[PDB]
């Protein structure tokens, strides 16, 4: 009832009063506990290796006259232990006073051998138990499980089952990736995070340079520059800082993979986004299909079918088939302009302040196209120039670039395109359009939204569930 | 001088004006550079495979009827033998096309391979179109930091450095995760080492948040949340002074090794460091040039075990000199200062115990091997706030610390889990859930790197070190 803590804290100092040690240096244990299902989940039922000594740990997770039963976990695997007067082992001190102190959550480390009971119970008979590591509070009941779960992320890992898949299938979504990218011949570099140069920045302050420097929002600049220097293949997995606003799909400091592959092109890209994501599904599934509870745990989930390729949709042409409009170039004119705040005041959608054509163009976008698939993948493809400062101009389409965006549930995970490689045409940093001077070649680059990514892989609304310690109000 | 560029930048407008395009969307390139020397290495002298016509892109750095270059593609060159006779003329005519091509071009080249009568192996073009211009002229200081790409692209061993670099952290990886290992990201800002740190303001929070000098406190709580085998490698941002060994941002790995002890980072550092310098030479022993690479280098082996050197013994024997408990007792503050200033050292400012503790080990025992790394451990719990009371010296913790030519690279230890013995709140509460017995160890990858690469300056192994404007 919440004054365990003082109690738990008195019987620890006691412990120590008394000469023993609760929070002991080293145990040297002999195997883990998945490794012990595994090795020993062969064993018949009322079995016992008798004569196997083995050293275990884990943490108490239910403690159940003359016979103890308990819940042993480790690395997300339980075992039971039994715990017997007559197997335990008399020089070590009282049975009853060695086990009377074991509380759930605390972590201890066991000597005993490998069996199974009547029931086929795959288990740890031990002689001897000793006190590692006590848990001073009352852990919560087993699916007792808020905001508890963000700040103390520890015992969202502990107690929610599921919450270590989520975590364990985010890693492995980064460690294909890196694979993916290795193997294509890519090359894994490290960028500043920190800099003296579209979203709102991060700003601090470097001390022994008197200088107020700004937390990268991409990685696109310094990667380029890499093209430039030779480095024909070039990636960075890494955080990147963006002020603005916090939402379900959206935390001020998240994770992006960007790659560089000089050469290559829009189409190029294309394949690569597509081979990427039903490969990555496969991988991880079995299968390019994955149900997704869109709309919640409560309702009905989706599916969302990974088979490349995946749907094509071009910016401009489907919003002017949505509308029945044409819009004339250049967007930025007076004519076209007032055009779209009709059609936003018309359809009645929240209008962009200040209303510029690149931000009237993404808003509209965002209404009518953005929700066009929710069962596949799909692209958005040849953006306008004047969304697209630094993507290569369309080789056949005036006005427009060759850039793509891929949405998954309406939601933007990549953003890729042909590199404007002509410092001519790029109408930022002194040394970047300096780079720029000494020849960039052919390159298409692109960006990759990890957290968003690791979403809808492991069926979760909220960005924050994908994040360990997501960035909190206190 | 400027001239170079406004010459090469009219010679752009005139090419575009004159309708074609210098810098066309894709070129379809069918082999790299460095798959075409494994391809075609064992050619006989001035031999021709005129029939195999090939798609090859690179960069032109060196301009010789015929037409000689040297064409560098991911760090290897080959030679482009442009000869009258293969030259498509339908495309343009062979002098006319050869006249502006210049140092530092990116060109698509489609021709065939061989060698030259003197055993050189070129390639054979019959067409050549400009890929991407280079408008300034390439240099035959200062310019490698700040324009990285030149370096990489004129400084053959410039590459070296990085790609080792890589390797390194590479190797890492697969060492940590072959052994159990889970690599994590904690987030790069919080609510609050010893070190002055990077503070920047989120706005729709309205609160003020710090950039992470360390990855400790929330790896060891994923370890309370049994993650028992948990690591990071990734940057932690120190408000502090810049020179050859320090930049306010750099690169490391922390893991965290739940049910490990002191003794068992020992083995591991030694295993590491060992394998590794044998995966990228072939050799426990290097050759590194602490003074420079005009001064004679000294040789660095990385056969085990290193040597362990206690840092309170060592001190107080090469001083002749006792150290009496409490280190941060007026008697021995005293006698500290006294040696600071007997032997002509820095006083530290201000001079508390657990620093002077560290400037005395600094000039005392950090250059005891030059030809060997070496660990200083033991160090006292006033130095080691975060590392558990060692198990049979009173005032002592289970601490190691690994130095490679008098620079620290390793800083690891026991971890203190009674929460009582920790004389943030977050991670505190974490300890009370009950954090078992574990190891744990920092690296500085950047330093690391300096060592491997022989280089004298952490600047050489940063892509874009933070300088000046
Ligand atoms: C670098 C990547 C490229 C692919 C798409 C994503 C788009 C969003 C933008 C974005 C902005 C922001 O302020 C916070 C975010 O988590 C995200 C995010 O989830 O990624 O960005
Ligand atoms: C956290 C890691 C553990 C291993 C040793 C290094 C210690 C030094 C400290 C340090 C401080 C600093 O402000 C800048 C640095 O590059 C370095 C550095 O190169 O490594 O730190
Ligand atoms: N920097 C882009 C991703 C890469 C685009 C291609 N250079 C973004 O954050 O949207
Ligand atoms: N956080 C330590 C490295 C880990 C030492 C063992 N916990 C440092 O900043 O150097």
């Amino acid at each position: 009832p919440r004054l365990y803590f003082e109690n738990r804290s008195k019987f620890i100092q006691d412990q120590k009063d008394k000469g023993i040690n609760p929070y002991p240096h080293k145990f040297e244990r002999t195997i883990s506990i998945p490794e012990f299902i595994e090795k020993y989940k062969d064993l018949g039922n009322g079995e016992h290796l008798e004569d196997t000594i083995l050293n275990i740990t884990g943490r108490i997770m239910r403690v159940s006259q003359k016979l103890r039963f308990f819940d042993l976990v480790g690395d997300g695997e339980k075992i039971q232990v039994l715990a017997n007067y007559s197997f335990h082992n008399h020089e070590k001190g009282n049975f009853a006073e060695c086990y009377d102190k074991i509380r759930r959550g605390d972590i201890v480390g066991i000597v005993g051998f490998p069996g199974k009971s009547k029931k086929g119970e795959l288990s740890i008979f031990p002689k001897e138990t000793i006190l590692l590591s006590a848990c001073l509070h009352m852990l919560p009941m087993k699916y007792g499980l808020t905001e508890i779960r963000y700040r103390q992320r520890y015992l969202d890992l502990l107690i929610n089952e599921s919450s270590r898949h989520t975590f364990v299938t985010r890693t492995k979504i980064i460690n294909f990736l890196r694979n993916f990218l290795n193997e294509r011949g890519f090359f894994e570099v490290e960028t500043p995070m920190m800099n003296l140069i579209n979203a709102r920045p991060f700003i601090t302050h470097h001390n022994d340079l008197d200088l107020d420097l700004y937390l990268r929002i991409a990685t696109e600049l310094p990667l380029k520059m890499l093209i430039v220097g030779g480095i024909d293949k070039v990636y960075e997995i890494g955080k990147v800082f963006r002020n603005e606003g916090i939402d379900n799909t959206h935390n001020p400091e998240f994770t992006s993979c960007e790659f560089y592959w000089a050469y290559a092109d829009y189409n190029d890209l294309i394949k690569w986004s597509e081979d990427f994501f039903s490969q990555l599904v496969y991988h991880l599934f079995g299968t390019y299909k994955i149900s997704y509870n869109k709309d919640g745990p409560e309702n009905q989930p989706i599916e969302i079918d990974f088979t490349p390729p995946y749907p094509k949709v071009s910016i401009v042409e489907e919003i002017e088939k949505v509308t029945n409009t044409i819009l004339e170039q250049p967007f930025d004119s007076n004519e076209t302009i007032e055009k779209m705040i009709n059609i936003i005041k018309e359809h009645k959608i929240e209008l962009p302040n200040p209303p510029t054509a690149a931000k009237l163009l993404d808003q509209l976008a965002s209404h009518f196209i953005e929700n066009k698939y929710n069962d596949k993948p799909f692209f958005i493809v040849e953006h306008p120039q004047i969304m697209s400062p630094l993507a290569k101009y369309h080789r056949t389409k005036p006005g427009l670039t060759e850039r793509l965006e891929m949405f998954i549930c309406g939601k933007e995970v990549l953003n890729a395109y042909t590199e404007l490689n002509d410092p001519f045409k790029q109408k930022l940093d002194s040394a970047f359009c300096t780079s720029l001077e000494y020849g960039l070649p052919p390159t298409g680059g692109l960006g990759l939204g990890i957290d968003r990514i690791t979403m809808f892989l492991t069926n979760k609304n909220s960005i924050k569930d994908v994040i360990l310690f997501p960035t909190m109000r206190p």
